[PDB]
């Protein structure tokens, strides 16, 4: 899977950071407290624990589920030009 620009607008279900973490869901707190849900991001496309920009990020990113670590860039690359 791949994301476009600066990803703002992928909507895939990749979910693991470039560290081999898991995504934290984005509906829940823990282990990291947030402000990027659904209720303040309605155009984000935040489900899940899908990899996403909701905000002005280079890339995809999610806060992950290893309370050492808040939050990383997702293990995505960006899709190549179409030929």
């Amino acid at each position: 899977d791949c994301y476009h620009g600066d990803g703002q607008s992928y909507r895939g279900s990749f979910s693991t950071t470039v560290t081999g973490r898991t995504c934290q869901s984005w509906s829940s707190m823990t282990p990291h407290w947030h402000q990027r849900t659904t209720e303040y991001y309605p155009n984000g496309g935040l489900t899940r624990n899908y990899c996403r920009n909701p905000d002005a990020e280079i890339r995809p990113w999610c806060y992950t589920m290893d309370p050492s670590v808040r939050w990383e860039y997702c293990n995505l690359t960006q899709c190549p030009v179409m030929e």
